């Protein structure tokens, strides 16, 4: 957007300084995020993606509930900056906008630099699961239906495949056939939720590493951010998605596949932190499925990238024509290694569960 428009958006909100700049910020794929610099404090300005989140009112009700509950326990969270009229967000010229205080003195990662960071991530998201269990499902309505319903995601993929809108399928048969051939594996968690053998828990559902901010001095988790997909699910969704993004030795969109590997050391680090917090609640069946949840969420995210590629990149932000194809290829590479290292990851979980 133009500065004129963005500065105009900013004037709707109860900011506490003269705005000097509003610049695109971050590696989030969904909302459109800006850093607001002023003569004092910083802010994050976001245009919410209403094609993905059509029910802005319900989305903001969830964010308000989660954040206000954290605040009421003296816990740092996202601080909504209200409109100058006291609302939690603003509809302006057909767009939905919100502002958060910029969370200061923090660092974040798109790639794990060492095991300690990822262990801390595990601890933080494990703790967040405990926090979220204080809510019952009825308080947090789904912001996106079938969000980690992998069989449903596969129906979406198959439809995108069959339509082949852009004729992109011809260049990615190996990737397509990978997802088609794994179709038998996609229902394991949904089946478990449906018949009661996996508990339905309130979950974050987007636990990739760059949705948590760590303190720049202590290295401890300061705040879990990107609260848009908090809703009922399985613990396995949060665990698996974290492993997907953070147990890789490479970026999500790394072009050079030789750099992309699944790290059992990073798997162990995260699991130690995560299970460490949830040992009192984790069931036998959840523990059994922890390794495979890595596979599952990586395949789900990968199929979604490839579906988006086949549909002309309508869902995820992209920087170049092949971006989603590049992303799907890292996810496949990771799953190939997770399959190969299945016995090691089983052993790692078994080991951590006793200790
Ligand atoms: N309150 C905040 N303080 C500092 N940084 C933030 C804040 N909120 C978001 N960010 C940064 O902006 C990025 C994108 O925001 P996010 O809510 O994750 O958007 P998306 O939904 O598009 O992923 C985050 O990954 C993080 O780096
Ligand atoms: C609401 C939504 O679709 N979020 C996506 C999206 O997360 P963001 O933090 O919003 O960029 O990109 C992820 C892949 O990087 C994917 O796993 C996730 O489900
Ligand atoms: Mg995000």
């Amino acid at each position: 957007e133009s500065n004129e428009v963005l500065f105009g958006i900013a004037s709707h909100f109860a900011l506490e300084g003269a705005v000097t700049g509003i610049e695109p910020y971050g590696d989030g794929h969904i909302n459109t995020t800006y850093l607001v610099t002023t003569d004092g404090p910083r802010y994050i300005l976001q245009q919410m993606n209403t094609s993905i989140f059509p029910d802005t009112v319900n989305l903001m009700r969830n964010v308000e509930l989660v954040t206000s509950t954290l605040k009421a326990q003296g816990k740092e969270t996202l601080d909504i900056v209200p409109t100058t009229s006291g609302a939690t967000w603003a509809e302006i010229d057909g767009g939905a906008w919100r502002v958060y205080k910029f969370i200061e003195h923090t660092v974040s990662y798109n790639l794990v630099p060492n095991p300690d960071v990822f262990r801390e991530a595990g601890s933080a998201f494990g703790d967040f699961q405990n926090f979220l269990s204080e809510f019952d499902a009825s308080q947090l309505t789904e912001t996106i239906a079938h969000f980690h319903d992998t069989p449903h995601r596969f129906e979406d993929f198959k439809a995108a495949l069959a339509a082949d809108k852009l004729g992109r399928a011809a260049a990615c048969q190996p990737e397509i056939d990978f997802y088609l051939s794994h179709a038998d594996q996609y229902a394991v968690v949904m089946d478990g939720l449906r018949d009661g053998s996996i508990p339905l828990r309130v979950t974050h559902n987007d636990t990739k590493l760059n949705n948590i901010l760590m303190d720049a001095t202590t290295g401890k988790a300061r705040a879990i951010i990107d609260l848009d997909t908090i809703m009922p699910g399985s613990m396995l969704f949060d665990f698996g998605d974290s492993i997907r993004f953070g147990a890789s030795t490479a970026l999500e969109d790394e072009k050079d596949l030789s750099k992309v590997h699944f790290s059992t050391e990073l798997f162990r680090a995260y699991t130690e932190g995560f299970v460490g917090e949830l040992r009192g609640s984790i069931t036998a069946r959840e523990a059994e499925l922890l390794p495979f949840s890595g596979n599952l969420l990586t395949m789900e995210c990968g199929m979604r990238f490839l579906a988006d590629y086949l549909e002309g990149d309508i869902y995820f932000a992209t920087k170049y024509p092949e971006h989603n194809l590049v992303r799907t290829r890292t996810q496949i590479k990771l799953v190939q290694e997770m399959e190969q290292k299945a016995s090691e990851t089983r052993a790692i979980v078994a080991d951590i569960m006793e200790a």
